[PDB]
């Protein structure tokens, strides 16, 4: 099963997460502006390195490193092989491990691309605090998540739109689909208001949504210079 | 002639300068599938060449609907009527040259303001949103897509820079019209998401939320209650 998820992951995420590919492209554009020479980037919950490779293709400074981490050995196996397929001047530390345990040092950029929802709600403040402290001045965090909505009528609409999206995209063709819809119904999501409040609570002077499509989106958080 | 020249290059100009525009058009069509009711009207306000109109129309599977597409640019209208006439569908379209500040909104299951409100003076915007709310049937939807400003200036600067990079990646400046249209864009006054939501609330919408965003451009959906008077 973890290998099966790892095998199909790109196609699964494409068919289930509206705007994913857009976010990944925007992550690259941000990297081009925010990765400073001699600094590092963290990809927290890296899966197969989709965000890592997007950053990496947009770093043209010397002496950087990306640190990519996932606690799934199936994802890590495959991410290390996938990253070895592409040539670039920035090396990557692919580390199998727990994001709640790893230190964040000298970071011009941090990426939580559909990863925070996997922690228990009560552990989410403490990861964000750490990322904040670990970011250099002027550094950026990207936080992409499935959102819940406090207005139940809007929530219903967006749930329906998401369902229509999955239908349009042949989501049910995937063998793994039944077990992934089971995960989504068991997952604990937060609202944008909740995400913003936690970011501010971590120390972030600036945060805003920079992407949304239906019930999925991404915030950018900026540490003052 | 600037009018005719914009209309001629419009699809490419919008594609190179509005991030998310095609995504929004697709979302509009999705929303139409669920929201357009038999025997009702849809309004496309500031229709340009009819892109939003055609997206809705392709997603209407019910009888006795009508779409009303309105713009006050003669060059946009002429081409929009021709563009609509080029595609077969059961739902008819009234293509009207006129001002959306003047037009009545009746029996509407859906109304679309896809990059149009920004072209009115700020002091005209509330009145138009009030009229839309009143003219929507209960359960109906407004789509409001805009270039936003940001109340946090550091975020605003960032998203301004990202928009710049987007236009550069897409060769926007290849277009002869780009210099003049960039300038005219910097003259129309944009509002924050907070302002948009406040306006929607004060027009009477019981529910509203951002449903799309990409950098400094995005889209709100606003719903009239099913039990509304
Ligand atoms: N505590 C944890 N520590 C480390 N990894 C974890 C933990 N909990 C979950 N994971 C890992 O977080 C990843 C989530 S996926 C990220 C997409 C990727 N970012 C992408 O941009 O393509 C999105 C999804 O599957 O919805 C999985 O690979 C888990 O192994
Ligand atoms: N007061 C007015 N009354 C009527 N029309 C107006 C008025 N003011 C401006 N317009 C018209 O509003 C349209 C704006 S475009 C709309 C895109 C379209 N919705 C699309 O989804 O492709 C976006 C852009 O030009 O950036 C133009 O066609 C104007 O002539």
């Amino acid at each position: 099963f973890d290998e099966r998820v790892a095998e199909v992951f790109p196609d699964m995420i494409q068919r289930s997460v509206p705007g994913y590919s857009n976010i990944i492209s925007m992550i690259g554009m941000l990297a081009e502006r925010f990765v400073q020479p001699g600094t590092q980037v963290y990809d927290l919950g890296c899966s197969l390195g989709a965000a890592t490779l997007s950053v990496r293709r947009n770093i043209h400074h010397d002496n950087c490193k990306i640190i990519a981490i996932d606690n799934s050995p199936a994802m890590i196996e495959r991410c290390r092989h996938h990253i070895d397929a592409y040539k670039a001047p920035t090396p990557v530390d692919v580390i199998e491990g727990d994001i709640r345990d790893i230190a964040i040092e000298n970071a011009s950029m941090v990426v939580l691309n559909f990863t925070l929802q996997f922690l228990e709600p009560s552990e989410r403040q403490a990861l964000l605090d750490k990322i904040y402290q670990g970011l250099n001045p002027g550094g950026a965090l990207v936080l992409s998540e499935k959102f819940s909505f406090e207005d139940a009528k809007v929530g219903e609409l967006l749930f329906n739109m998401h369902h229509d999206f999955k239908r349009a995209n042949g989501y049910s063709e995937l063998e793994i689909s039944q077990k992934r819809s089971m995960l989504e119904n068991v997952m604990l999501t937060d609202s944008v208001e909740t995400h913003k409040a936690r970011l501010h609570n971590a120390g972030f002077e600036h945060s805003e949504l920079w992407f949304q499509c239906f019930n999925f989106g991404s915030l950018v958080a900026l540490k003052a210079e």
